[PDB]
């Protein structure tokens, strides 16, 4: 299951992966002291306010499912400090941020009640991200924070490997679309995370079923899912269908077994925070994502395909 | 507490610090024989009248809180002499004098009833001064006086040091005002005690809250009070507010916690006799005194700031 400590306490998250908006000026409450069960104070900002944050760089896209926090007792004075509530803010690139929401509004996490006890919060909806910010909203005596993050990698699941949109392994020539906003479009614009724009059809406010992004994997693969992202009025896909082809001639949609019709996948709720959509493994060389509904600003999309190698050999 | 003998009996007040308007012509009743419990006569003037005085130079600004007197018995004749009542007159410079008052009128201190006993008078209101004159009003047989003075230094209190208006440590460039009566004004005019004039705004009969004197301490300091003085129709401030700034950008007034509004400090009742106004210690580099009420002759002011060094380090 996806609830493994990501490496604050263990040290797997190295000191340099931990930063903050600021730190207490005497240098005794650095971001690097924010490790859960740490024995030397904790992180404390320059000023106590709701505009400060602790930031963890997880290096690569990671599933985040839970957060645990403590306050800290001062080694110098024995005074206890703890955060009573915080907001969560995430990013795939460090520039584009999403404040975690519960329905319409920002989720306010209830945190500590003392300086020693661990308080764990499970996300009601797990989160694909790289950068994590904890932003204290209320505190006792002052802000002090020790932290653990919980989750897993996408590739922890079997046959899940990112097939090469993000990494560039899938070349520009292998990425194509029904139409593009600009002509002499660069196919790299459609790459999950690494792109700084996105694929936009000629009129992003387009017609359902008419537009598509196609990935040619170059050889047949076992395809088990996609990761969809919006684009940099924010543009993202809200609903989509997926079709696939082994031979480049015949296509099929992934079916909703319950409805006996092409499956309508849920898209994104934000332009940056991506969403994983898995499905029953299918042999395919070509995959198309067909946007059906989108945000008010129209279709904008970055994408990655998930799977592994295919075997045309099935035993008899 | 501020009731320590200032050095008449101990000899801390040296002979040269003691003088009088005159002395008995045979030289056997000199001002230097006016020390409490002295064993050789006492001070006696050339003529017995209410126009004579004994004068003590305390050298620097000193808190005076009590006076003790005796008469004296003649070593030569065994006749006893004592002062029955006296007035008190004080000065910061030896030129400008204030007769101590009780309400509207001069305070007449009741003194001795015999030649041997000590009679102590506590001032109903303690007094910041340098020069002290005892002026006998009534006497038995004749004027003879032995004396002790009681009080303390301002710097006996913690974090109280005069920050450099009086001494010149605070340079002319660090002293400024909202407006001045004369242009090409010398900032040194505003220095507590050492100035022989004072700060006057363009129209000393001015509008409340409109005028101010500013001291720039050159670095942030812990500020714990001011000493205000009038100027040389006598000009002095009667009521004032104090504002302060750490960063030279943001200002705050010292608040009256009872009223939740800027504190209205009591000013002077005389042009020369200064008054100490302490407050809760605050970090500041810049301090402004804003006159709100003043004597009929308008705003006139000399000033000193009180405090000590600041530490931007507060332990956590």
């Amino acid at each position: 299951q996806c609830n493994v400590p990501l490496g604050m306490e263990s040290g797997r998250i190295a000191n340099e992966q931990i930063s903050a908006s600021s730190t207490y000026s005497d240098g005794r409450w650095t971001p690097q002291q924010s490790r859960l069960h740490g024995d030397d104070n904790g992180w404390t900002p320059n000023l106590d306010s709701n505009k400060e944050y602790l930031q963890v760089d997880l290096r690569f896209l990671t599933m985040l499912t839970a957060i645990a926090t403590q306050g800290a007792i001062s080694r110098e004075t024995q005074n206890g400090y703890y955060v009573k509530s915080y907001k969560l803010e995430v990013s795939t690139n460090g520039e584009d941020w999403m404040v975690y929401r519960h329905g319409k509004n920002h989720k306010v996490f209830q945190a500590n009640n003392d300086a020693t006890e661990v308080v764990l919060n499970k996300l009601h909806a797990p989160l694909l991200t790289r950068f994590v910010r904890i932003r204290p909203q209320t505190w006792h005596s002052g802000i002090a924070l020790r932290l653990e993050l919980f989750g897993c990698r996408v590739t922890d699941a079997p046959c899940s490997n990112m097939l090469g949109m993000l990494s560039g392994l899938i070349a520009d020539s292998q990425i194509s679309a029904s139409s593009t906003q600009e002509y002499l479009w660069s196919p790299s614009a459609a790459r999950l995370v690494s792109s700084r724009s996105g694929w936009f059809p000629r009129i992003p406010q387009a017609q359902p079923g008419e537009e598509w992004l196609q990935v040619d994997l170059g050889t047949p693969k076992t395809v088990k899912g996609v990761i969809i992202q919006g684009a940099r009025a924010r543009a993202f896909v809200r609903k989509f269908k997926v079709s696939y082809s082994l031979n480049g001639k015949d296509w099929e949609y992934i079916q909703d077994p319950r409805t006996q019709q092409p499956k309508l996948f849920e898209g994104n709720m934000h332009y940056d925070t991506p969403d994983i959509r898995r499905f029953d493994p299918i042999p395919a060389q070509y995959v198309r994502v067909y946007p059906e509904r989108w945000s008010p600003a129209g279709i904008g999309m970055r994408l990655e395909v998930l799977g592994c190698d295919w075997t045309s050999i099935i035993r008899r």
